[PDB]
């Protein structure tokens, strides 16, 4: 099918009447700017390609917000997760996927197309396996298609409370597997996911949860085509027991120890430092910035100004979700980095002095790359994702290209996402997902038996 | 006229079934909780009171967004500034009006039910007064009235560049007046906006734009009973220049020259000292916190938690402009604590753990204190300003009491306040305003001119 678009972002930059086809498998056939509608969908607004959300926990929305409650005078990350963990423990694997199905349409909604589930919750209650190992797996990538939201699933290599090898704590019980059982796991879920249209990667929790054997096992075993995820350096915690541990920092120790590149999504790295932060760029690795979840953990600030100038690739996630919006994560991606600085207009480079088009593309790409999937952008032969801002809105009609960028960015909001396509589908339009009502009526349910 | 709402934030607390009473004028006359709602409307979600917004410069709405263009290495304040100066020199009376209409419109649709208009510009372009001195701040009190938002008009006393009475540059033209029509401009605005139910309060524009004997001459000018308003120590340049002018501190200069109370609003704050921050709170003023701007701007981040836990009272406006939420402010103010000590859970009271109900009980006590109005809570004799909740939103349905105020301020949006009240007139249902459309229309040809 053919949609026609008045302004559209394209990978050479923004133009005008252009006029794209759609195969039956979702993807761009054809692009024409400065052509006729013909017949195509005329849109009702600026175009521009997708969002990948790069970093997510599903069932950590249902509590979204609901931890901000002072119980201690120096409250952080470390009591936080200890609340984390009580709820898990309550999750079964139907409440999961409603909270998943839920999550994914209001992702869909703020301009998320596609997201890298970092799924890591894997067993029943008292931490023995399913009678399907991959259960809620399986039930994440459902609910990924009951949405219609691009999926990256990883599932999560989770076995220690801690570096050196930690007996796993009874908080972690549903999370832990050795390697041949993980490895048995993504052998169980090449079919589903296949047949689903879903991605696959590897990774592995953090450095706190696996061994330096379990990463060599792991990176061993064949599939060297996937994506690879892990955390690293949110927490000051982490770094200073990094270093009792092995005398480096976590980003320090993992690039003398493993040989990480292009296939690589370092989650936060937020403690990094200078020469941590040269080794990343240098590498091609993708920085995972998760800025809402990062603020409201008090995680820290990311060097992105530095990392950048020095060819960094970053992508944005919504992690914990208290924050579900493509505009406030790199809103305040930029906004952290000027406060920190005291100073106006960081995030830019050389050949672009536009802030919010610095930020979109840079996002983008390393949102494509960390899901290892062929989007981000608006080119033949990439998956027809992308959203279609509001043409009526008065600030973003009065503007023209990256100007329109920074008016949504900067001084818009979520609201001004109309329509929102995922491989060729619409899956919101005027602000609505077919599939909201049904959602919110089972989703408000878990929330009671919660 | 009389409403009902299953859930509302009294000054108590939170209750039930409220049934509220509302005088002809719009103000509270009863109030009464377990009641059943025979002739009254059943509102659709939880019932806030509406948080009032205490710093505004209207016309910058027209600009939000546009400045985020590096033109520097390490642009700044002074360079958006100059940028800022380019705008308003071509700005008509009409432009104005009507950018101030849509502006007001949008702040109901987020929650703020009324604002405090920090108004400097005053003059024609080549900076000779209108025919009517008071032309520009008569169409700010109209276009409130229009959109229907409670108004604190604060016209700006603004006389120079610099400290130690600098000459006013070229740029600064429109804004400027001498004491002696300062105060004459504010006698003629008390008629009118008396009349459209407006207030009025007292205002200089920061320390490096008036004197030390301005300031004497206003006070002593006998209006003992309006808010005072200034900008201070919202940059480190101010502070540096503040010292070598006077060997003193802006706040600190501040309080040693200036009998400061709780009259006072002192808007950003930012770079305050533990003496200045100790002096702040015990003097009663409230801190003027406009975050979103202050992080757009690279101001940096105010002492919250310090200033908080000292009785310091503080309330939030949007400033430039960039941002127009109540949830975006809260949070950010919040979260720009957690990032800086590296913690969680920072504004809270040794009475209330719940982070978003101290942080909305804080802003509508500053606020309403800040603007001089009868707002900020639902009690008789109060104007009935307030806003209700999305009843139908899964995230608020499933909560009670302060956990749904952190549902919204933290996990949730704008979109989420769905019908707002000021002066016991419906301004925004189901996130609608009555005069959207016309104000649109009139506003993107505004855009057009302008840009
Ligand atoms: N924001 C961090 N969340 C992590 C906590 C951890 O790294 O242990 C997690 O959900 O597993
Ligand atoms: N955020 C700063 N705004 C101020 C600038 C100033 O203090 O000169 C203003 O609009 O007057
Ligand atoms: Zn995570
Ligand atoms: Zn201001």
């Amino acid at each position: 099918s053919a949609i026609f678009a008045e302004r559209a972002l394209l990978p050479e930059g923004w133009a005008r009447n252009v006029r794209f086809e759609i195969s039956a498998d979702g993807v761009l056939a054809e692009i024409r700017p400065d052509a006729n509608a013909d017949g195509a969908e005329r849109l009702g607004g600026a175009v521009l390609p997708g969002m990948p959300n790069l970093h997510s926990h599903a069932f950590q929305r249902a509590m979204a917000g609901l931890a901000e409650v002072a119980g201690n005078p120096n409250d952080s990350f470390w009591t936080w997760r200890e609340l984390m963990y009580r709820m898990v423990a309550r999750l079964s694997p139907e409440q999961i996927e409603v909270i998943a199905c839920q999550l994914y349409i209001e992702m869909l909604k703020a301009g998320y197309t596609a997201v890298a589930e970092f799924h890591y919750v894997h067993h029943d209650l008292d931490g023995r396996s399913y009678a399907d190992p991959a259960e809620l797996s399986l039930r994440i990538s459902r609910a990924a298609s009951a949405a219609g939201i691009g999926l990256t699933l990883l599932p999560v290599l989770y076995s220690h409370a801690g570096f050196g090898g930690q007996p796993a704590s009874e908080g972690q019980r549903r999370f832990i597997n050795g390697s041949e059982a993980y490895l048995e796991l993504l052998q169980r879920l090449r079919a589903p996911l296949e047949a689903a249209g879903h991605s696959l990667g590897l990774c592995f929790h953090s450095l706190r949860a696996v061994t330096p054997q379990q990463i060599a096992t792991v990176l061993a075993a064949g599939h060297d085509d996937l994506p690879v995820h892990i955390h690293i350096a949110e927490q000051q915690k982490e770094v200073d027991d990094c270093q009792a541990w092995s005398g480096r920092r976590p980003l320090q120790w993992l690039y003398e120890n493993v040989a990480v590149d292009q296939r690589w999504c370092l989650v936060h790295a937020t403690h990094a430092d200078p020469a941590e932060v040269a080794a990343m760029a240098r590498s091609g690795a993708v920085a995972g910035l998760c800025l809402s979840t990062e603020a409201n953990l008090g995680d820290g600030i990311f060097p992105a100004t530095d990392f950048l100038a020095q060819g960094g690739r970053l992508g944005i996630g919504s992690d914990s979700h208290v924050s579900l919006s493509v505009v406030e994560e790199l809103r305040w991606l930029e906004y952290g980095q000027r406060l920190r600085d005291r100073k106006r207009n960081r995030l830019y480079r050389d050949d672009q002095p536009m802030i919010g088009r610095t930020l979109y593309d840079a996002a983008l790409a390393g949102g494509a790359q960390a899901l290892g999937q062929p989007i981000g952008s608006l080119a033949v032969g990439r998956r027809a994702d992308l959203l279609v801002l509001d043409g009526n809105d008065p600030y973003l009609a009065s503007a023209e290209g990256d100007a329109l960028l920074n008016r949504w960015l900067f001084a818009g909001g979520d609201r001004q996402v109309r329509d929102v396509m995922v491989a060729g589908r619409w899956v919101v339009r005027d602000g609505r997902h077919a599939g909201e009502e049904r959602s919110a009526r089972a989703f408000v349910q878990v929330l009671g038996e919660l």
